[PDB]
Parts: C-alpha cells; sequence; structure tokens
C-alpha cells in the first residue's frame, strides 16, 4: 500500500521537487497511497497525498535535519510503510534519489557541524554496509561516489531525463512565441536572455550579467535578459545598477508558465559554477532555444550532441563567456540551426520517461 516519499521542501518550481512529484504521481497511478514528509509544503496538495509538515526547530540548517530524521523515524516506526523513498542524503532511506551531486567530492574543493552533518548523511546512504538503493541522474558522478564511499556497483541504477510534456514546442509555437514577445515588448530585432531556475548565485546569475554588460554596443543595445526564480533579487541589484543594466535587466519570482519563456527568448544562457544535471538545459533543447552552458553541468553533453547551443570548456573564464555570448548573438544563421537541432533531437531522444522508470525500479 503506502509509500513514504522524504524531501526538506516542497515547492513547485524546483527540478528536486518536480522529478519528487512526477515519481510520487506515477506511483498513485499504479494503485498505491503516498506519505510525504517534510519541512515545508507550498502550493496545492494532490488529491489522496497524506504530507506531514514536521514541527521541528533549529536556528542551524543541518541541525533542523537531524531532528527531522527523528521525528520521521518515531513516525514511521508507529505507522509502517511499505517503502521509504528519499530526495535528499539521510538515513533510514531504502531508496534515494540522486538530485544532488556528491557533497565530499565538492568538499574537497571539515571541523564544522555544518561540513560533519553533510558528509554523515550523504555516507549513510552511499557507505557499503547501508542497504540504500540509489536512482542516478548524472552518470558522471556515480564514480565520484565510489571514490569516496566505496559503493557497490549494484546498488546504482542510471534514470533517463524527465522533462514533462508541456514543455515540449506545441503545433502553435509561432503564435506562443508571438504574443509573449508581445507581452513582454520584444520586437522583431530583440534579443531576450533568460536565466531560469532558482539558486541564481550557483547558476551563474552573475557570471550572466557581466556577459551581457560586456557585449558590443550594436548587440548590448538590442539585448535585454530575463532572470526567474525564488531568489532575493537584491544582491544582483546592485550588480544590475553598477553594470548599467537596470534598463534590460528583470528578476522576476517563480512562475508556472515557464514554457512561454522557452519559446519567446532567442538565448538560454546557464553558466553555472556547479549543477548536478540542469533540467532547464533540456527543457531549452525541446523547445527548439539555442543554450549557452557551463561543461561542468552534468547535462550539458546533450547541447553538444544535439547542437544546440554552445558549451564553454573548463577552466571558467568570463572573457570567454563573454566573447562567445557574442558570436552566439552576432550568428542568427547559426542560432537558427541550432534551434532547429533541438527539436529535431527532441523528437527521438528518450528525455522524458523517467518517472516510469523509477517507478518500475521503486516497486517493481
Ligand atoms: O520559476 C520557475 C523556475 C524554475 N522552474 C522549473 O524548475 C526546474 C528547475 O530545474 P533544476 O532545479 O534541476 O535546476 C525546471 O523544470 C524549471 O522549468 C519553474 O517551473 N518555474
Amino acid at each position: 500500500a503506502t509509500l513514504a516519499f522524504i524531501l526538506y521542501k516542497y515547492f513547485p518550481f524546483g527540478g528536486l521537487q518536480r522529478d519528487f512529484m512526477r515519481i510520487a504521481l506515477e506511483c498513485q497511478r499504479r494503485g498505491h497511497d503516498i506519505r510525504v514528509y517534510t519541512l515545508i509544503w507550498e502550493g496545492d496538495v494532490p488529491d489522496g497525498f497524506e504530507v506531514l509538515v514536521a514541527p521541528v526547530r533549529s536556528i542551524f540548517n543541518h541541525r533542523r535535519n537531524e531532528k527531522f530524521t527523528a521525528w520521521v523515524r518515531a513516525d514511521l516506526d508507529r505507522r509502517p510503510v511499505q517503502r521509504v523513498i528519499g530526495f535528499n542524503k539521510m538515513p533510514g532511506l531504502d531508496v534515494y534519489y540522486a538530485a544532488d551531486a556528491c557533497f565530499e567530492e565538492k568538499a574537497q574543493t571539515r571541523q564544522w557541524g555544518r561540513y560533519r552533518h553533510f558528509a554523515g548523511y550523504e555516507r549513510a546512504v552511499f557507505d557499503p554496509a547501508s542497504k540504500t538503493e540509489i536512482l542516478m541522474i548524472s552518470e558522471v558522478q556515480q564514480p565520484l561516489f565510489v571514490k569516496h564511499y566505496g559503493t557497490q556497483a549494484e546498488r546504482f541504477h542510471l534514470l533517463p531525463p524527465g522533462i514533462s510534456q508541456d514543455r515540449r514546442a506545441p503545433a502553435n509555437a509561432a503564435d506562443v512565441r508571438a504574443e509573449f514577445r508581445r507581452e513582454f515588448g520584444l520586437e522583431e530585432d530583440d534579443l531576450l536572455l533568460v536565466q531560469i531556475g532558482s539558486g541564481f548565485k550557483t547558476k551563474g546569475l552573475d557570471r550572466s550579467l557581466k556577459a551581457l554588460s560586456a557585449l558590443p554596443k550594436a548587440l548590448r543595445r538590442r539585448t535585454r535578459l530575463i532572470a526567474i526564480g525564488q531568489d532575493d533579487p537584491k544582491p544582483f541589484l546592485l550588480q544590475i545598477a553598477a553594470l548599467g543594466l537596470n534598463d534590460q535587466v528583470q528578476i522576476l519570482k517563480g512562475r508556472s508558465d515557464i514554457p512561454r519563456f522557452l519559446l519567446g527568448a532567442d538565448l538560454l544562457i546557464h553558466p553555472a559554477y556547479n549543477e548536478n544535471t540542469g533540467t532547464v538545459l533540456l527543457e531549452a533543447l525541446v523547445s527548439g532555444l539555442p543554450v549557452l552552458v557551463t561543461d561542468v553541468c552534468g547535462y550539458a553533453h546533450y547541447i553538444a550532441e544535439a547542437d544546440a547551443g554552445r558549451v564553454l570548456p573548463s577552466p571558467f573564464e568570463q572573457d570567454s563567456l563573454n566573447r562567445l555570448l557574442a558570436e552566439m548573438l552576432e550568428d542568427a544563421p547559426a542560432r537558427a540551426a541550432w534551434s532547429r537541432n533541438g527539436l529535431a533531437y527532441a523528437d527521438h531522444a528518450d528525455l522524458y520517461s523517467m518517472p516510469q522508470r523509477a517507478a518500475d525500479l521503486i516497486l517493481g
């Protein structure tokens, strides 16, 4: 009957959250009851989901997390379930969905309460004595986990991407784009950069703004950027002012009409410092939106392979981003080709079936 799903936070505008939601919904369609344990739930509660919001408190997140696992475990001890699936690393998981990269790997780039907590919770999952089954979405991170923990090969299962169908370009894409461009006041010659997804700092909004500001006068004048995410705009409001970008940048809060932004824009810019996968890279691809992304992103290879944009090699060089942005925007035939390529690729590649493959592994 019952499946316990565990994640620290539910909200609709996150990739971890949307993956969780598509997996929970697929399990519910196969006959199972759905219980969710969480620190917060924003937005509607689907019909039939029992959502338990933990009442635990602590000034430090890592300590909040520890009290959360105690609270959750008490409840399961009293009201058991058939399988426990986590979206965050912690003890007590039968299945862990690897929405984060390897923490130990990034920590080596230690007496802290934070570090100790996060490595201990990673180890609880990945230590060879753990029974946790792991659903991988970044192929590249599996050897990093093995390197740090010695995790058994037979415990890892790689899933395809899980892009939702509404991201796919519709038969009326031209009109959706036209209506979006009207609403935002973008002419045929205007160029729109979009930076999409919460966590602007890690996803490199500071680098995107610098590249926009560094453009040649002729392109700079025609170009604007919209960032969309739940983050506090205020640290970026200062950067935007200092680069003189007040009249050509907007930062919006989370929205549920992302496909309109992907159809209406001219380039997705994603110069992330680090990124486990990069859902929005693939969402741009299926919408025929050209991408500019750093090679550090786990899904950047899809952009190279589909020939749907340009991947910036490491090590990161602001000068190299600046030049590559200007070349992509100056090259209109190249953008048209990147666009066609992404749409052709989206029609034959499996970028969709994650939730069914995940549900198969969770359930048999
Ligand atoms: O305002 C927003 C920001 C992101 N998102 C979605 O959240 C996901 C972000 O992916 P990520 O967490 O893997 O970076 C992706 O599917 C976006 O389309 C929204 O739906 N609305």
